[PDB]
């Protein structure tokens, strides 16, 4: 890699690892469209297995960017419209509070207070219907954003219904395979477990446990190389030969809602570039990121703005991930760690690197 990239990465990430006690980490810096890879530490501490460019990490909510793009691909196929009512795809949701709640609301966390988590007691299809049938909104739809797995998670499950495919099969055939993400998994196969890093929570090795709508909301595992390719695909949609996927990527970076200086995409979140770094750092703190905030609609949605900071944080019990990129500059970063450490530290490190290379 160029000397300037090696220097800033060492001076930014090695101290981050020192400060946050991260056992293993993989970083890709995309510079002038090309990825440069860095690894530190261990995928499995007790086995002394190093992090490599083939190590799988839990992406947590970075999974939502895949869900948003898969939804965008469905829009471009004419299979769904974001204005469609939820009940078009789930007629059994007869409770009156669902009148007026569209796929747009589900995708962008604006249905009116759907909760952050689907409750752990939901283990069956009927449990899930009961949950949504009895949920009472705190706000009218399209007025408040409340980040929620139960919102975008349901969006993903319904967006694939017209195709007749399962969510996992739709994602594999329509997103992973065309983009040659051949080491990206909703369910890690037995032959790849050897590359599945352990996450570490309070010194204990952990993996994410099954939950309702997990594949849609937080269930993808991937390598640093496949995640660099995901960033390249989102930086350069016109290089994707499948038109519906090219358009799906673009639609996921459309701006549908604004609150403060932040815009909500489909999975992705965006700000205008140049960005105020303190706003992305401070806004990544869960005290803000998980809070209810009024939104203003953008009608029609703004088509993907190349001068944007586009990003997403993700966490599981044992992992912490961050992706950010700037289409106008062909500049991006992927940070995958097997400890869940605070989002503001992730964003600050990412901005120090990309700011140095702009
Ligand atoms: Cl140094
Ligand atoms: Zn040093």
């Amino acid at each position: 890699a160029p000397q300037q990239i090696n220097d800033i990465v060492h001076r930014t990430i090695t101290p981050l690892i020192e400060q946050q006690k991260i056992p293993g980490m993989a970083v890709a810096v995309i510079y002038q469209g090309k990825p440069y890879y860095f690894t530190w530490g261990y995928a499995d501490i007790a086995k002394k297995q190093p992090v490599t460019q083939q190590t799988l990490f839990e992406l947590g909510s970075v999974s939502k960017t895949f869900t948003g793009v898969l939804g965008g691909d469905a829009i471009a196929r004419g299979e769904i419209k974001l204005s469609d009512p939820t009940t078009k795809y789930w007629p059994e949701l007869t409770a009156k509070q669902w009148n007026g709640i569209t796929l747009l609301h589900l995708a962008t966390y604006t249905a009116g207070g759907l909760p952050l988590q689907v409750p752990d007691e939901v283990k069956s299809s009927s449990d899930l219907l009961r949950f949504y049938q009895n949920w009472q909104p705190a706000w009218a739809p399209g007025t408040q954003r409340l980040y929620a797995n139960s919102s975008i998670g349901l969006f993903g499950a319904l967006a694939v219904k017209p195709s007749g495919l399962s969510f996992e099969q739709a994602m594999q055939t329509r997103v992973f395979q065309p983009l040659k993400l051949n080491h990206t998994w909703i369910n890690v196969p037995p032959a790849e477990e050897k590359n599945y890093a352990w996450g570490y929570r309070e010194g204990k090795a952990v993996h994410v446990s099954p939950g309702a709508l997990d594949a849609e909301a937080y269930g993808v595992k991937s390598t640093i190389e496949d995640m660099a390719r995901w960033v390249q695909s989102n930086l350069k949609p016109l290089d994707i030969n499948e038109k519906t996927l090219q358009q799906g990527i673009q639609l996921a970076q459309s701006r549908y809602w604004q609150t403060g200086d932040m815009y909500q995409g489909l999975g992705w979140e965006m700000l205008d570039w140049p960005v105020n770094p303190d706003s992305i750092i401070n806004g990544s703190d869960n005290k803000i990121a998980l809070a209810a905030r009024p939104v203003k609609a953008i009608t029609p949605p703004t088509p993907a703005v190349r001068a944007s900071w586009v990003h997403k944080t993700g966490a599981t019990g044992g992992f912490g991930s961050y992706v950010a990129f700037i289409p106008e500059k062909e500049l991006g970063i992927v940070m995958l760690a097997n400890k869940n450490y605070p989002n503001p530290a992730r964003v600050d490190a990412a901005w120090q690197i990309l700011n140095a290379l702009q």
